[PDB]
């Protein structure tokens, strides 16, 4: 399914992500440099921060307690639609999901 990573300067980068693969994993393994994913996807860092387009925030499973806690430490502006994309697993329903990436993770 399709996923669009919009870098902070507006560049739209589309990737085909297989079901069950997290947005972070697909990102860091396909040149999406503005996403670090340092902890490896256990909601243990804030380096996979992204802003989920409001047309998809409802279809994504809500952030668990751990992510909520980690999000508090994001280095870029924390917004209502901020999410640690390693916590978002790709599924067909999410096809076309768009995420805007901040100008910094560290
Ligand atoms: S890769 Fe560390 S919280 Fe997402």
């Amino acid at each position: 399914s399709k996923v669009v990573y919009v870098s902070h300067d507006g560049t739209r980068r589309e990737l085909d992500v297989a079901d069950g693969v997290s947005l972070m994993q697909a990102a860091v393994s396909n040149g999406i440099y503005d996403i670090v994913g340092d902890c490896g996807g256990s909601a243990s860092c804030a380096t996979c921060h992204v802003y989920v387009n409001e047309a998809f925030t409802d279809k994504v499973p809500a952030a668990n307690e751990r992510e909520i806690g980690m999000l508090e430490s994001v280095t870029a502006e924390l917004k209502p639609n901020s999410r640690l994309c390693c916590q978002i697993i790709m599924t067909p329903e999410l096809d076309g999901i768009v995420v805007d990436v901040p100008d910094r993770q560290w």
